[PDB]
């Protein structure tokens, strides 16, 4: 039936959306903490190379 | 409104695609963060002894 499929697919769209948005904030989150992680890395190698 | 399947079936495999690809960027992010902050160990060792 067209209703049934229909409904079916309505159901995944909106359970895919929200996955897909929790995705997109992790994702954004877990760069965010790249980018400091490697900050980090680059801090303590002037760091050391200063006192060194 | 004829289109309407359709439509749903197009939303559904882009939806799905898109979910693919953020896993896939996700798990390859959590692995380099886990690898820069292993490298944040790692030279606070070296550190310490110095």
């Amino acid at each position: 039936d067209v209703g049934n499929a229909e409904v079916k697919l309505e159901e995944e769209n909106r359970s895919l959306k929200a996955d897909l948005q929790k995705l997109k904030d992790e994702l954004a989150s877990t760069k965010q903490k790249l980018e400091k992680a490697e900050n980090q890395v680059l801090a303590m190698r002037k760091q050391s190379e200063g006192l060194t």
